[PDB]
DNA sequence: TATTCCCTATTTTTT
């Protein structure tokens, strides 16, 4: 009779041997010529045992495909601005902050600093964009401060 | 110094 060999396989991995629509079992079945019958997990372990059978030769070689296959299953930155240079940064109508935001494509929005606890001598400017976009905004900001 | 615009992995078969 053909050699019969069982193969332990986790329930979450059983779908790999069977395959969707049986593309794996049907393909391996045709490529190797073997029939796989899955049986309850014997050993209390949460894994299904696969019972494969086929000619003593195909049984050994087929087991290798499934084993080899189963093994395969096993930027934002804040800019500080002193209340003294704030007028030269925004510019008349924000033509400066906009130019910087559009050319740098980053989104700038003045972050208010709590007067009670924050230092009224300093304001917080929020600046966000893509890593390359935010870096471009910082360059213009400097050369103007 | 006062005012702006943008973005918001599972699955199949026969006995």
């Amino acid at each position: 009779g053909s050699h019969m060999i069982d193969v332990p396989i986790p329930r979450f991995a059983v779908g790999i041997v069977i395959g969707r629509n049986g593309e794996m079992i049907k393909k391996i079945q045709n490529d190797a010529g073997v029939r796989i019958q899955f049986k309850p997990d014997d050993g209390t372990t949460p894994e299904r045992i696969a019972q494969i059978t086929g000619p003593p030769d195909r049984a050994q070689h087929a087991a290798e495909i499934i084993t080899d296959l189963l093994r395969s299953v096993q930027q934002e930155f804040n800019f500080i601005v002193p209340t003294g240079k704030t007028g030269l940064i925004i510019g008349k109508g924000g033509e400066t902050i906009k130019s910087i935001s559009q050319q740098s494509g980053a989104r700038i929005e003045l972050q208010r600093n709590p007067p009670p606890n924050a230092d009224p001598n300093m304001k917080l400017f929020t600046i966000r964009g893509t890593p390359q976009q935010i870096d471009y905004a910082r360059q213009l900001i400097e050369e103007k401060i």
